[PDB]
């Protein structure tokens, strides 16, 4: 009934990226300490070791992982360690770690390490959380075309002999409707594979989220369930996914529908799965990812040991199986090296704790090249009264010219910027921050 | 002298100027012929054809493979039009026994089972799909690119046998790689944006200049496409040139770990020396959908050193998929063939349309409007021979002709005309005149 | 879809060109080798009737009259070329009894005037032209209310056809909602859609723009119940056809505040030639009134007024004549049955146009029945037809016997033969 | 002969709603209601966010005289202004409440930003709100000067057809030239390729382009090569006057300008002279090297730019009197941006995006940390001032805590837990005679 102003709001307003003009940062380097110590384990990617070499840190590399005796001596005189998911960093372990400053997980997964005893000790632990994103997206496109096609049943059959031509139920994507459960990471990057490929998108989320392209977010799964002909899964693992593909949903789904999940292991029923396969209510399904997986690679591994239905699963058409590949490329690999490297990297050199799984996340804007006389002090300690206190009274002959303090349970970490600091006063307040009581460890760089 | 301006004429001043620019209802007829019309459809043609020929108010019968040659020759008999696909054989044995087929449907690309020239003689029009499959193709392709890239067939078939094999040694994101399309058709072009959309680079190599769709590159040699590719693709016609265009030198002038894919046709790759090329490490993974010696029909030992000597060396090797020529084998793809194709010799039936045909001169005549009454449209195929208009157009000398279109194929020519204000006398008259001419081939009248 | 389902799916020919015709037409004429005059506006009648006595063909624009009066005397003329969309200028039935076939560009002037409305948009949206006036008479005012970025808002587009499709693709890249009405079902261009009313589309349009043909149903389809159906404030663009909007009621409406601005090419009167006290009270008797309004854009029936469209008609028409004088292709022809047929040695193209009355071709395929007929396409339109025949091994003895033949048939109207 | 390989690896979320923990709300202590004053006729939109939080509001569509603002200033707890208010020392010296300054506008300049941070007081501006606005303005003068539309209308509103094709373009397939590949620019840029033109940019720094747009190396490139040519820079002094009589003679014959950047950008005498000689075929013009203050009738004259008569007298000139952002959706944006800023500052002390500031922030504290204060200290950037502010609050564990400097003031944040409303006085007065104070406030 009238013209009237359009819903316009100031953060749709985006720059395109550009070449800065920047002062060049400088560069710091620790007090009293010696050689940087890296030692990397699990076969992670060079990219990582290259960008430890540059820096000048003296860098060991393992393919696998260390017997425990020797992981102990090893780890007396490393300053960072780099590891995957099968280096269990204890307690028993992380005890006779008298030099390490942070840890890497080359990898999503964190609970090898005890990430609270680390934090007790003033060790800082990093991982790579959304680096396979790209590569799960481009599985789960292969995976809709390949089902889509019965490929691996035409494949299998003419290995063995068997020519079985079939446009019975094969289907062209372009037209069809993919449901994504869960529009993060991988289910945003996918919706724009997906459009690209003809495909509608529609998502299930329990946030409100700006959809990329034309893809709709509908606000129940039932609606999704019920419209979709693909359904793909891209949660995490909370009490909310577990099981959250069921009988019931099955039975919302079309007739001849599409299941995939590369997420999580738990969030598929999959006795339910297949029974919906052999009432010819699911046409076909992909998993990445199972309840129990193996520990290793191995020739009789996956079985009615590991997960009971295996037989059944494996006598059922139109059913991909992979082994937790869903990341397992050469691109994910080197930019899990590339991400975690530089994280570690600007955590000695700089103090930056962002991003840190068990840390308070602390950084502050890298001093210019000219900034003369200037340090930084890292200060790690006791998350108690009275502290900051102490500390910026052994500082309080320094103009402080920012600062910035966090807490995360029983630990803290102070980072401060003071100016005019000759070489002896360095030494002076080190040796002071260093008998403190509330100190777990200290670190000041100039 | 005057060769100063015209450098600085296809050069320019520098001057603003002009860009680079670039209902009535159809009357329905009915053949003057007694008895309706038989379709019969082989090879099960796709239910969009059934739906499409019985809305017509044809006669249908349906099978879902071929028949034996004695069983088809009694049901052409009496049959007005027929609806075949690759493994029904139309030789003359069988057409000479077609006594009142009108036309005949390739419900695929190929027509090599029908005797065209044959067929063409006694007036039958054949018609065909060539271009349906396309998009399936293509949606293949970015499949087993991906599948190839990741080892997904391996990995299935290890888990399904109880192997757990997590590798991501030489498994690769398709983002950065690059495609080399061989043949930029329609399957190539179209591949050609599916690829750039999934983050490939594409290069292509074709016999001919081709515009490129997006930001694809045509390279001017194959070795070249060879030499820059990560996936190379086949996507070209069976002429002497593709024969084997992909053998062991090419092979050699691909990339370490690169991948091959052909679902064009089953001759264009030298298969023995792709087994050994795998088998040294050169070529890291394959897609075949096509080969030398496929199978005439689907079965359990059909695909075996019988019928290609290097089957099981190439079925024992790694990141190998095979596939039964399924490249066109989707329910959109068999759907779309059944539309077009029905489609067309529905509107040769009812209204002499044979643009398209295969085997015919390409003849049609915009519709009579619904209110056209006493209008009636002349058939008259005959033979390719001067004074045969005059014949005929003599026969229609009393009435008025609307319009009239004749063309010529070989020694078969196809007249169409449309004459207005004709009584069922006249209509009778007119076609026992033309019935009993020298020059023909067969005739028909609708109104 | 419950269940997966499958988804949808040749210096002798003296042309003569007046009323300034583009110069890619001249262009394509020269290089076919034809002799080409040409003028920059139209000629006295008795000058005309001298020079088109020789012509060949004949290319005007909407002021050359080719009455009866004056193609009696065009005893050479094979065709007629109108380089724009009207064709009235031209006794089309007159030129088909003689034989010459009338060609013109319909849908050239596309682009431009999407465009056109594209810009109009815009500067209603924001005032432009108000601010512009104020301005260059020293009055600075700077405004914010009720002026708006396009984006979000709905176009209204009445009429899909060439240009209106064409607009839509501009608007929705523009950041538009685009609803249109036709009388017609359109398959949507982008994500348009199609509404069922009219007055759907009023209400729920910000602005309106009009791309109809005059119909008796377009006549004032624009009027004061339009008006009320629209929102407070909406906008009125007509670049289609100077009788759709009822003007006395857009003017009543915009004074009302019920519309916020309008933009108009096209008027029921406009002026015959530029001038300057054309556009006026004795031509339209609301002009001081409606000049007298805000946010009023007034263009002189400029929509197609630019050189890539009068280029793209030079190329279209020149074309057209070329293909009909060379081949005999009639296709795209206003008064004429439209013939064509695919473009070695000693073959013969016989053009025939004659009565459209029975024996006709029992006549002319028995005059040519000592040769083969390759092909042959005849049609008619009213009272006459054409026949396009080609015929194999002929040499130049028996193709002027085959030329005196058919040129003393009595359904004759006029004969070529190409070679 | 070759090999494959690891592609050249370089992960986002699209925006989404937060499933945290509520925010904790919070009140600041010694003060009762929050006053806001808003001056010239800010968008209703900014009214509405600060009535939502309860503060006290006084609204005026225009600016007021200097002894009636310096009375309502005395009790003011935020002001918003736009560009003619101007808040000098004279002014600010009797602002004894005032916590923040937002300028619903671009320009800082009407504020005396040094003053104000000496007194502890936060400004805010709203920069890049007006992109879409002149964007579209641009595409549609492009078109407009393309069909010289504006001289169409003005001669059909006297009486004059005149019916012209010649020089008038289709825009599709011409060039367009963006000199400043900014946030208008690079949204410029989107649309210009969306109506078929084709587009060239010259920027002072190597900027990726969005589309198929090309960055050229020189201005003569872009000037040799564009039929259009829009201006989207700084006013910087290697823009003052950056298209000058060399310039134009780099340009096509019969090519357009368009300047809505800054009014000091282009040399007007030059550009009269080369629209004269036939050079250029048209121009458009937003800004102006002088301006009137106010509206009115006689304000675009001799007298501001002795050019005037010369330039209006030209054909195929298109002025705007500074219209570029005048949209509705443009103040309306405005309105939400620095309303929202000033509220987060008041509510939670944030001064990100302030213009004069150090730009400090912590992250809420949840609903469910009971007895937390968050203490804003503003303070001289002196040593031994975090010495005396953390043995103050040395009776509380400090949860975090965050100080910036900017010059010779800076801004300590800190969340400290366990404090009742006893303990809550104490520290804000001995806070409150600390020698080093600007201002506090605490929050619980
Ligand atoms: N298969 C593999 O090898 C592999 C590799 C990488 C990641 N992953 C897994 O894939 C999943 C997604 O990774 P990501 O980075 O895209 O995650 P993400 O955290 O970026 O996004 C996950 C999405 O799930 C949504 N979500 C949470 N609970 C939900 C619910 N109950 N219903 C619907 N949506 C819900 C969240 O709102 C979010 O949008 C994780 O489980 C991750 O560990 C597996
Ligand atoms: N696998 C299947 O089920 C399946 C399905 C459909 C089509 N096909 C086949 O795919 C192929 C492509 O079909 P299309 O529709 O895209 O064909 P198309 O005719 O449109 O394109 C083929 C292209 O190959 C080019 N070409 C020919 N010889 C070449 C050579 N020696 N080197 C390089 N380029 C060459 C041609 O110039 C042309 O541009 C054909 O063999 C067709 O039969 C297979
Ligand atoms: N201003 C100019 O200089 C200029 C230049 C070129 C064309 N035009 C005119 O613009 C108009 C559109 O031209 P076009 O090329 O798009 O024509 P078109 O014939 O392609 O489009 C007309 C469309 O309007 C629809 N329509 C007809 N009557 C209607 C009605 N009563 N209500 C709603 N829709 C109706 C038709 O079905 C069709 O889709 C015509 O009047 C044409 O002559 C003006
Ligand atoms: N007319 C109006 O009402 C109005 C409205 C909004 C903005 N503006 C003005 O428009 C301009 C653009 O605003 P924005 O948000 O895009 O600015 P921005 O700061 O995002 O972009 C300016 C660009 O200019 C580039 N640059 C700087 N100096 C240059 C030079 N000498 N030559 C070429 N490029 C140069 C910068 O690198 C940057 O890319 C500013 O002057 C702004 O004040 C005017
Ligand atoms: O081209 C002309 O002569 C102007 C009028 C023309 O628009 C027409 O009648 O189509």
């Amino acid at each position: 009934g009238a013209v009237s102003t359009s819903p316009t709001q100031s953060f749709m307003n985006t720059l395109p990226r550009r070449v800065s003009i920047t002062k060049q940062p400088k560069a710091l380097k620790p007090f009293s300490t010696g050689d940087m110590n890296i030692l990397l384990l699990e076969n992670v990617n060079a990219t990582a070791i290259k960008i430890f070499k540059d820096q000048g840190y003296q860098v060991e590399f393992h393919k696998s992982s260390l017997p425990e005796d020797e992981l102990i001596e090893k780890i007396k005189d490393v300053h960072a360690i780099g590891i995957r998911s099968k280096t269990r960093l204890t307690e028993k372990i992380l005890q006779h770690a008298r030099n390490l400053v942070c840890i890497g997980c080359f990898c999503i997964g964190t609970n090898q390490v005890d990430l609270k005893y680390a934090a007790s000790k003033g060790i800082a632990v990093f991982n790579s959380p959304f680096s396979n994103s790209r590569s799960v997206a481009e599985l789960v496109i292969g995976e809709i075309i390949s089902l889509a096609r019965q490929l691996g049943d035409r494949s299998i059959e003419l290995h063995t002999g068997t020519w079985n031509k079939v446009a019975a139920r094969c289907w062209e994507v372009r037209g069809k409707t993919l449901g994504i459960i869960g529009y993060g990471h991988i289910g945003s990057q996918l919706s724009v594979l997906a459009e690209a490929m003809g495909l509608h998108v529609l998502y299930y989320d329990i946030v409100t989220i700006m959809a990329l392209g034309t893809a709709r977010q509908v606000s129940t799964l039932d609606e999704l369930l019920n419209k979709s002909d693909f359904v793909t899964l891209h949660v995490p693992a909370t009490p909310e996914t577990e099981k959250m593909l069921s009988a019931p949903q099955f039975a919302a789904m079309k007739d001849g529908a599409y299941v995939i999940n590369a997420s999580r292991g738990t969030v598929v029923d999959i006795p339910s799965l297949i029974q919906a396969v052999k009432a010819n209510k699911i046409a076909g399904a992909a998993l990445d990812v199972y309840p129990h997986e193996p520990a290793k690679n191995g020739e009789g591994s996956f079985n009615d040991e590991l997960n009971s239905w295996t037989s059944e699963l494996v006598s059922l058409p139109n059913i991909i199986l992979t082994p937790h590949i869903g990341g397992s490329t050469e691109e994910a690999q080197s930019s899990i090296g590339i991400e975690v490297a530089t994280a570690l990297s600007k955590y000695i050199n700089e103090g930056n704790s962002v991003g840190s799984v068990n840390f308070p996340e602390v950084s502050l804007k890298s001093l210019d090249y000219d900034q003369e006389n200037t340090v930084r002090v890292l200060y790690i300690h006791r998350n108690v009264p009275g502290v900051l206190k102490t500390v910026n009274d052994i500082l309080s002959d320094h103009n402080i010219e920012k600062q910035f303090s966090d807490s995360h349970g029983e630990i803290a970490y102070l980072m401060a910027d003071i100016s005019s600091v000759n070489q002896s006063e360095i030494k002076d307040i080190y040796e002071k921050l260093n008998q403190t009581s509330a100190k777990v460890s200290i670190r000041l760089l100039y």
